[PDB]
């Protein structure tokens, strides 16, 4: 599970 | 922006 | 920014 | 579990 | 059970 | 955003 | 953000 | 059980 807020 | 690997 | 490895 | 707030 | 709120 | 695995 | 493993 | 509030 990856959440990238970029 | 946002990228999710769920 | 924010990156999570859950 | 990694939480990176960068 | 797995619940992701992202 | 939400993903549920039930 | 929340991730639950139940 | 694992609960992440991140």
């Amino acid at each position: 599970v990856e959440a990238l807020y970029l």
